């Protein structure tokens, strides 16, 4: 399996969703991110499954943290992508499936929510969960998920979700 | 040989209970009105004490439920709620999950004083709403255990706890 299915398959990466790789073979599509990451190179290369480099004697590996980059940068593309007709036409698929929690508010009644981050900036938040009916930002409930950045879904995402699909957006 | 009490606060799922003092129990005058609404009340009641007692698992059933009426009361006194702070200041109850709360520790909640009618919820003193406990080990626990004014009582005895939202 891909390196992009191994990753949104691991633990605590359910909120992810699967970003096509024509999505991210366009360099137009991720201009000003290859500025953000380290080794974005090898990284990128990592994310497409792509002759992992040279790699020559004592030279240190360095290697943990090119995952680590293409961790980053995935998150970054994961963030754009989801804005995209496609990207949230897989994200509305997950939050069908219940994906990524239901509200705790005994009145939402387990409304199902989406995640979202409370800043765009890597570093400053973990990803937080957005309830549409009650409309307030709520923590996952798992721990498995309090490492995620929150920059990897930006805080507009579920405003879009609901702008390119109106239909799903709690009435009254 | 630790009490029936004890033993029951102690089990899985029973987290949010605290241990009722046993002369509370004993003043028959305390439990007026409950002797009427649980089944087998005169063994169930020496069950919770541990007095000398097929139908044995349905007294215990009894005795689990009349611990819970009792707990409601209990809970409502200067003593219970006394307890029931301390398990607050420990984060006993849980948090609240509203990102906005801050981990806003939350006390326990009846939706209803009739048992049987909703499980136990938590109740956040900050933004004032009620929630469902994170854990599925705690959706067995009838809510009636904790009564709808309990965390309300709390706060007027304890208005200095009162968090500023
Ligand atoms: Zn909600
Ligand atoms: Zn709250």
């Amino acid at each position: 399996v891909s390196w992009i299915s191994w990753f949104c398959g691991l633990r605590g990466n359910e909120f992810f969703c699967e970003v096509d790789e024509d999505y991210i073979q366009d360099k137009f599509n991720l201009t000003g991110l290859n500025e953000q990451v380290p080794h974005y190179r090898q990284a990128l290369d990592m994310i497409l499954d792509l002759e992992p480099d040279e790699e020559l004697e004592d030279n240190p590996n360095q290697s943990d943290l090119i995952e680590q980059a293409a961790e980053m940068l995935y998150g970054l593309i994961h963030a754009r992508y989801i804005l995209t007709n496609r990207g949230i036409a897989q994200m509305l698929e997950k939050y069908q499936q219940g994906d990524f929690g239901y509200c705790p508010r005994v009145y939402c009644e387990n409304q199902p929510m989406l995640p979202i981050g409370l800043s765009d900036i890597p570093g400053e938040a973990m990803v937080k969960l957005y309830c549409p009916k009650c409309m307030d930002v709520y923590t996952p409930k798992s721990s498995r998920h309090h490492h995620t950045d929150g920059a990897y879904f930006g805080t507009g995402f579920p405003h879009m979700l609901f702008m390119v699909h109106p239909e799903y957006r709690p009435k009254r």
